[PDB]
């Protein structure tokens, strides 16, 4: 594009998220404009078990973002 640097701000870790009536989670949103820069897709929370790292930043951010307490 125009620096052949590592990669800017590569998308983030997690952009939303579905819960239930039980409270709890059902599904997530994942955005990323860096890669196809056009459109997001949803994964469920069993699959976010290797993105732990991802996981993390969401939860760190569950706080910040609304901000509640579910």
């Amino acid at each position: 594009i125009s620096s052949p640097k590592q990669e800017e701000y590569e998308v983030e870790r997690i952009v939303d998220e579905k819960l239930d009536r039980n409270g709890a989670v059902k599904l997530y949103r994942i955005r990323w404009l860096n890669y196809s820069s056009r459109s997001d897709t949803w994964e469920p929370p069993e699959n976010l078990s290797g993105c732990s790292a991802v996981l993390a930043e969401w939860k760190r951010r569950k706080r910040r973002l609304k901000g509640s307490n579910s």
